[PDB]
């Protein structure tokens, strides 16, 4: 890209207080000024987890496989890992709830050689989905930056993937989690698991914030190996943004 | 068009309670199942006001007065009639915060003409924009009944509206009030001012809401001549709906 980034050390004082091994990328207006509290980690490339719902989703719809913003995925009654996924759901329900088999039966259907397609188009990460297309994203060989992330965003945000506008716009509306007159936040949470012995999992948030007339564009992520570490994921980007005057 | 409405008076005790005047009409999954206090209030038409800058953003939109969704709308420095209106917005910012002014700039730039065939495209009201171009929604000829509002919002709601998908997309985030996990509200107030004794004012919510895998559109008018019970638009429709089990 053409991404300005500045380390600022200051930052990491969210971080130590609670000993978490992350990275924060925050960029106003665009990608030519982010800043960042660790240059070497922001361009550093992990498994992307449920923040892989965003791009999937645009590729479940421009591929048909997802038949329009309306579209019902039911429940077969089968026991599913987590009971909030057992129940029928719309597109942004499966987003918000991160419902895991619901975008397995997407990737599926999508394939791999519409999968592949995409990504490249995408700029996805290091656009590997070798080894399993139900699994790539969860415990494969994909791997994307915050960098990367925000990157990504940032064209979804200006209807500049290589996608319908149509499709941005629905899977845009599918990631509101914050609504009032004039704040408005878009973003997805990410969760690997927590490693194995040496090798921990990886924690995200990833989104942006429309204020006023402007916007800011975020991603986070962090080692974790205790999933009692998970809510620091939002509370760490929340606080640095507070600190920036972007959110209160 | 194929509405099915039933009258139940039960819902009157909520209006009573406030000496109110007004309509609920209440949907579920389509104009097919419609529901309302009042029978012949319902099919009464009024003032839109602000509830018009849905119909007008669209139009807005479609016509290239606003260029997208990222265009600003420059304040000038020039007093307006509300603080909160002196200052940039985005296209969402501007219907949330309901600034006339705005509105009345893109009104005047659509034109009388161009603003004519849209409103017949839409089937919006008695389609009477007289006397004010950039005043016909708050104080002309323009009315619109609260049957004709859930239609209207339940086409926008299927992309079925007379404009393309992405200018529907568009206006429909810009609309959004409430974003929880499987909890989505679209809404816009109204209000028209005091009016008489002997001819009282509007006041106006209408909107859907999106819960689990249901749809429920709504629309409430009421006669206001007191600005104390304004609030009222939202708690009688708010106690109505919690009654349906809706308001989780």
């Amino acid at each position: 890209g053409h991404m300005s980034i500045t380390e600022n050390t200051s930052w990491n004082k969210e971080f130590s207080a609670e000993a978490v091994n992350g990275v924060f990328v925050l960029c106003k207006s665009s990608s030519k000024s982010c800043a960042t509290n660790d240059l070497a980690r922001a361009s550093k490339e992990y498994l992307p987890a449920s923040t892989f719902k965003i791009p999937s989703a645009i590729i479940g719809l421009e591929t048909g496989v997802i038949k329009n913003e309306h579209q019902v995925f039911k429940w077969d009654g089968k026991p599913r890992a987590m009971k909030q996924w057992e129940r029928d759901l719309t597109l942004r329900g499966a987003i918000q709830v991160s419902a895991v088999p619901v975008f397995q039966q997407i990737a599926r259907e999508v394939g791999e050689v519409r999968m592949q397609k995409y990504l490249k188009k995408f700029s996805y990460g290091n656009q590997n989905i070798s080894g399993g297309i139900d699994k790539f994203w969860l415990e494969g060989q994909l791997r994307i930056s915050a960098v990367n992330q925000v990157e990504f965003l940032e064209s979804l945000y200006l209807n500049k993937l290589s996608a319908s506008k149509e499709n941005q716009l629905i899977v845009k509306e599918a990631l509101v989690t914050e609504a009032a007159p004039e704040y408005l936040v878009h973003s997805k949470t990410g969760f690997s698991g927590v490693g194995t012995e040496s090798n921990p999992g990886v924690a995200w948030w990833v989104g942006w914030v429309e204020k006023e007339t402007e916007v800011y564009f975020f991603a986070f992520n962090m080692d974790i190996d205790n999933e009692s570490k998970l809510p620091l994921r939002k509370s760490i980007p929340t606080k640095i943004m507070e600190s920036e005057g972007i959110i209160g």
